[PDB]
């Protein structure tokens, strides 16, 4: 369908140490709604809607320099969240199995007073905002 | 609305020079449909559908390293296509602009025999694909 046609059909991205970022990426998609779809020895793909996640082990020789969210290529992925409360779960969620919170002193008003929501980081200091409607 | 629940609600990523960054943007978003929504002095965001996509200028004092799609982070973006005809139309007119094209020994195959797309690169090296349905 011509309908679909300009979503995002997928994204991929390197991963620093697989199973650590698959521990989160199972985590946290799992608590939005994704399913599995393809998993191997160097990468795991997620589904959702018509759009998939696919996270891939970074090559030994390309492991260095690390990745920075400040430099040039990805800063951040967000998500839909269909409540606030979903939102507060997600932040308690978070704290408990020790995943960074960020901007603690505005949350959940870090991106403005009328954007709800949390931000914290994946194993590869990715940038993670849950956003609610 | 809890259907919306998982959804990517948008990505930012860091641009080098991003004049030359939306000038590709602007086109290739604009060949699928995507409104411009917010634009600044150091950015650009487009609508589609419920998510955006937000490019940055990245800071001097990170322009260096460059980006490298292969480093943990970003390796690429994948966008869904009404048809074939589309895919061919956004590769010719990728040559002309003289956008780089990649896999051009496979196209458009290059991600298998029953995967119909076409294979670019932004002006950050990003990789981009468009896909056939
Ligand atoms: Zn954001
Ligand atoms: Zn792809």
């Amino acid at each position: 369908n011509l309908y679909f046609q300009g979503m995002l059909h997928h994204v991929e991205i390197n991963v620093d140490h697989l199973e650590e970022s698959i521990a989160f990426w199972d985590w946290l998609l799992g608590e939005l709604g994704y399913e599995d779809y393809q998993s191997w020895s160097r990468g795991k793909s997620y589904k959702h809607g018509k759009t998939y996640l696919v996270f891939v082990q970074t090559e030994d020789r390309f492991q260095t320099p690390t990745f920075h969210r400040k430099r040039t290529g990805l800063n951040h992925l967000a998500f839909h969240a269909a409540s606030r409360e979903k939102v507060d779960e997600l932040t308690q969620k978070l704290k408990e199995r020790g995943d960074p919170i960020l901007y603690e002193d505005r949350h959940p008003f870090a991106g403005g007073p009328n954007h709800y929501a949390v931000f914290c980081e994946d194993p590869n200091r990715i940038k993670v905002e849950i956003v609610a409607p």
